[PDB]
């Protein structure tokens, strides 16, 4: 399996370590990959997208990597699963629901809940492993 991630202080990219740890401990292989070095046809072998990327701007995605990212694979992604995840800080989860929302209407079907923490994972740390054998499960 494959995370793709943005983070810009290493928030969201705790979390995405923590839920390769909860695949592994599942007994299944995973990479955790930066946006910025991600082969979007490799990518889009998998069945399972597994996505992350903080709150930006004004609850938006990330604009000069990820958000540019989504918008290549739009097209491609009708009927595939994905798992999205990310870190926030001020708000409560408006980017989410909008990411949420945005790749239900590419076509894709949301399996789990998206896995919103405010700041570093520190106490939720397991709810992030948890999350990744959810993920591992499907
Ligand atoms: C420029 C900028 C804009 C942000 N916009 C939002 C926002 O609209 N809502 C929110 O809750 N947090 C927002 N945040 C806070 C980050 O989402 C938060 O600090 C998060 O933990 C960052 O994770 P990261 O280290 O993975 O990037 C913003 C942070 C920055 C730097």
């Amino acid at each position: 399996m494959k995370i793709v991630y943005w983070s810009g202080t290493g928030n969201t990219e705790k979390m995405a370590e923590l839920i390769a740890k909860g695949i592994i401990e599942s007994g299944k292989d995973v990479n955790t990959i930066n946006v910025s070095d991600v082969n979007i046809d490799e990518l889009l072998n998998e069945d399972i997208l597994i996505l992350g990327c903080s709150a930006m701007g004004d609850e938006v995605l990330e604009e000069s990597e990820f958000e540019p990212f989504i918008e290549e694979i739009s097209t491609k992604i009708s009927g595939k699963k994905v798992a999205l995840f990310g870190s926030y800080g001020w708000g409560d989860g408006k980017w989410m629901r909008d990411f949420e929302e945005r790749m239900n209407g590419y076509g894709c079907v949301v399996v789990e809940t998206p896995l919103i923490v405010q700041n570093e994972p520190d106490e939720a740390e397991q709810d992030c492993i948890e999350f990744g054998k959810k993920i591992a499960n499907i």
